[PDB]
């Protein structure tokens, strides 16, 4: 029993009751998964093991979620539970590598209490010494836990992570595992946020990636759909899998902004007002504008500390003694220097001591004990800076966000927003809100992002919008409403660079991504094709360094180039490598300073994706030196010694 789509084959063995995934390679196939069991329900702490094969029906010409392709419907039965499982896999004639899966269960004569449903599981075939993984979970740890994780198969430990999305986790419902021959992505096939896990788990000699959803009581005689997923078989690294997921999710209407509609000002070099921490003043910021302008900065963020309280989002009198005219004199000065002005905020936060909470507690999320619910940190808990959550279904909550947007743009002259320092959305138990379920607040969190952005756009179609779910992968359902993504308080060059590739994969190769400014890593910012940003008040050689790198970034402008993620595989090619095509020229960036993946010694550099019949001069554009005089495209291999990074362009020679 088998179905095929573009670049994928799926086979079902009725005896073992297993699925095997293959991808196409040349005229053949590569097995990507070991024969893997169908996902089942968890009852009384145990996955049900007694399912038997009833039927597998293959339809060769059918139309599904992804349009025309194929379908395989597997029916299974459990005598102990009375459950009949219907497991549907669909492939697409067009969508490369993608398998859509949907599961329903029918109960027999009696109710079945399921704590959890495992949707699909795939154990990687052909692993050797390590597997690399993309982990989209929002459960934290914040900041210092890498999104990209190496699963070492030679050590003592056993990697295991749930990758949650729930009332304390709002990130990306996707996981990928890959080796040299490629990988398997699994992601939630839902147009809207829901509770889901995408676990990554080391096995005896490999790893498995899976997806699962919360259980429910299945009433006797009832049929219930329990969850739907996309899987992507792919060559190469997580970029290819995540790109497959992006392509799949288009069919559910989760469509990321098209390149042609992204504003010019969302590609601009930016400085953010953290030169003095919370002790910035309007005049300190204005005092920097001449030098920032001369060095090539085109955008300024007024960062945290400008407001009285979250929710209210009124000007702090200490920062704005003359009120709105002070905000205007700031944004006017920014505009006069040829720059756009951005404003910091924390969407979803209605404050604690805010007038908003005092006058309108009914706008807020209410916990099960009848108390106002704090916004959660990843994995649970809160933070002293985080106020009470606005309920995204409360009209007054939404209006407070819209009113803020309209004031900041139309009264204060801001051109966009830096949303920051917020994660998931607590469950709401306020009876007056009449929620379908307590999870509805969590599910509807992104309504805040959508409505806010729609208001922003109505004022200015070129408005800038960014949201930082700091130290975690960004809330996936926020992404359609953004004009730029930050890697989100990366704590290492490894984090910022690898996340640039992940965000490019999910958002599009021209989607603006910044490598952020938590640490100074200008080469990482330029070479990944990211927007170089900064926040410090620099002097002396550090100032010169910033000016140098602004000049490079402003010359090559790789932030506006086409990111190319499918030529090199992170953790398998000799160097951590990034590629951007800008104005017809291939730019490459090789790094050794990322401790998570760095070669022994000085491997040869191979430039891929050049024309085989052409000859190229390889130029280090940072240092303006020729590192290789003349390479043919089909053998573009050279050796150069560098300590941390090498940024080169391949210049065609005639
Ligand atoms: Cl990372
Ligand atoms: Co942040
Ligand atoms: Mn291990
Ligand atoms: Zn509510």
């Amino acid at each position: 029993y088998a179905i095929a789509g573009n670049g994928v084959r799926v086979t079902y063995d009725a005896d073992g009751q297993t699925i095997t995934l293959y991808r196409t390679e040349g005229s053949g196939l590569i097995q990507m998964s070991k024969p893997s069991p169908l996902g089942g329900p968890v009852i009384g702490g145990q996955e049900v093991q007694d399912f038997s094969h009833i039927s597998c029906d293959v339809e060769q010409s059918t139309s599904g979620v992804m349009g025309s392709g194929q379908r395989m419907t597997i029916t299974s039965q459990s005598m102990s539970t009375g459950l009949i499982r219907t497991y549907v896999l669909e492939t697409s004639d067009i969508e490369e590598g993608v398998v859509y899966t949907a599961t329903s269960y029918e109960a027999g004569a009696s109710d079945v209490e399921v704590s959890w449903f495992i949707g699909s599981v795939y154990e990687l075939y052909g692993a050797e010494d390590r597997i690399w993984s993309y982990n989209g979970g929002g459960e934290g740890p914040m900041h210092y836990y890498d999104t990209l994780q190496k699963i070492d198969l030679t050590d003592s430990g056993k990697f295991s992570r749930e990758n949650k999305q729930d009332d304390t986790a709002a990130s990306i419902p996707v996981s990928d595992i890959y080796i040299a021959d490629g990988g398997i992505t699994v992601g939630d096939a839902s147009a809207t946020r829901r509770e889901v896990h995408t676990p990554v788990q080391e096995t005896s000699d490999s790893a498995q990636v899976s997806i699962g959803w919360p259980g429910k009581v299945i009433a006797a005689g009832s049929v219930i759909e329990i969850g739907e997923s996309f899987a992507v078989v792919h060559p190469g690294d997580y970029y290819n899998g995540l790109r497959g997921y992006k392509n799949a999710m288009d069919h559910l209407g989760v469509i990321m902004p098209a390149p042609g509609d992204i504003p010019d000002s969302s590609y601009d070099l930016r400085w953010e007002s953290w030169g003095w921490g919370f002790n910035w003043t309007i005049d300190l910021i204005i005092g920097k504008l001449d030098e920032l302008q001369a060095a090539g900065v085109k955008q300024i963020t007024l960062d945290d500390g400008w407001y009285t309280n979250a929710g209210d989002w009124a000007l702090n009198p200490e920062k704005f003694p003359n009120g709105a005219s002070d905000a205007l004199r700031l944004t006017d000065a920014i505009h006069e220097h040829g720059m756009t002005a951005l404003l910091w905020w924390r969407p979803c936060d209605g404050g604690i001591d805010s007038i908003l909470y005092q006058q309108h507690p009914e706008y807020f999320v209410m916990d099960a004990d009848g108390r106002p619910a704090r916004l959660p940190t990843p994995g649970g808990g809160t933070n002293p800076s985080l106020g009470y959550a606005l309920c995204p279904m409360a009209d007054g909550a939404i209006a407070s966000q819209v009113d803020f947007v309209n004031r900041a743009m139309n009264d204060w002259g801001f051109d966009g927003f830096k949303g920051d320092y917020v994660w998931s959305m607590p469950e709401c138990y306020n009876p007056a809100h009449n929620h379908a379920s307590p999870e509805e607040s969590t599910e509807k969190q992104s309504e805040i992002y959508r409505v806010s952005y729609e208001a922003m756009v109505a004022n200015d179609p070129n408005v800038f919008n960014l949201l930082c779910n700091c130290g975690t992968p960004q809330d996936y359902y926020s992404l359609p409403y953004m004009t730029q993504i930050a890697t989100a308080d990366p704590t290492s060059v490894d984090q910022t660079r690898r996340r640039v590739k992940a965000y490019k994969a999910l958002m599009g190769d021209y989607f603006p991504v910044t490598a952020d400014h938590n640490n100074i890593w200008y080469p990482s910012a330029v070479g990944t094709g990211s927007v170089l940003i900064e926040k410090r008040d620099l002097s002396g050689t550090a100032k010169e360094e910033y000016e140098k790198w602004l000049g490079i970034a402003d010359t090559v402008q790789l932030q506006k180039g086409r990111f190319i993620g499918d030529l090199y595989s992170y953790g398998f090619d000799p160097y951590e490598t990034y590629v951007v095509a800008a104005d017809g020229v291939m730019y490459y960036a090789f790094y050794k300073d990322g401790s998570k993946y760095s070669p022994t010694g000085y491997p040869d550099i191979e430039l891929k994706g050049l024309d085989p019949n052409k000859m190229y001069r390889i130029v280090d554009y940072v240092n303006d030196r020729v590192v290789a005089t003349n390479l043919m495209g089909d053998n573009a291999v050279f050796n150069t010694r560098f300590s941390d990074y090498l940024l080169v362009k391949a210049v065609e020679i005639s």
